């Protein structure tokens, strides 16, 4: 079976280890635990075929960053997640893409921009403004809630085949 090594990246409390724990887990973290960099190993059957997702859950505290860049290097592809509640996640993207690019070395990486807590009422970032961050990247725009369940399997689901694409 073929083998997808997942990366999970984003501001500090966007949600990304709240996603990764749906999808794998199928229940929903309430509380805020700050992650170091934690991973996850799942046999899924996605279009078809029967997949090993590995996921990397990692940090988006700053204080729980170090290293980060290491353990991402054989990412095949990557989640930039923000908040649509936080607009500095969503303006902080920028900085996401840039380390992915420095880690790959390429211009050409398997990503999808995710907003996520779209269950939230409070949406400073509407989802016509993501979508044309996602057109100038050429990749996927997808909300998602954690907590709901909305767009969890979708999101990672597009990743593992963008990955197909590239
Ligand atoms: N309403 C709502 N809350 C969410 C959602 N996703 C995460 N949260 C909440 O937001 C908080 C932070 O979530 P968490 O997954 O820990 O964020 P993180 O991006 O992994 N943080 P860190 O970078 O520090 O590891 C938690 O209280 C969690 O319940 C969502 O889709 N909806
Ligand atoms: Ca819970
Ligand atoms: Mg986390
Ligand atoms: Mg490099
Ligand atoms: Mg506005």
């Amino acid at each position: 079976m073929t083998e997808y090594k997942l990366v999970v990246v984003g501001a500090g409390g966007v949600g990304k280890s709240a996603l990764t724990i749906q999808l794998i887990q199928n229940h929903f973290v309430d509380e805020y635990d700050p992650t170091i960099e934690d991973s996850y190993r799942k046999q899924v059957v996605i279009d078809g075929e029967i997949c090993l997702l590995d996921i990397l859950d990692t940090a988006g505290q700053e204080e729980y960053s170090a290293m980060r860049d290491q353990y991402m290097r054989t990412g095949e592809g990557f989640l930039c997640v923000f908040a649509i509640n936080n607009t500095k996640s969503f303006e902080d993207i920028h900085q996401y893409r840039e380390q992915i690019k420095r880690v790959k070395d390429s211009d050409d990486v398997p990503m999808v921009l995710v907003g996520n807590k779209c269950d939230l009422a409070a949406r400073t970032v509407e989802s016509r403004q993501a979508q044309d961050l996602a057109r100038s990247y050429g990749i996927p725009y997808i909300e998602t809630s954690a907590k709901t369940r909305q767009g969890v399997e979708d999101a990672f689901y597009t990743l593992v085949r963008e990955i197909r694409q590239h």
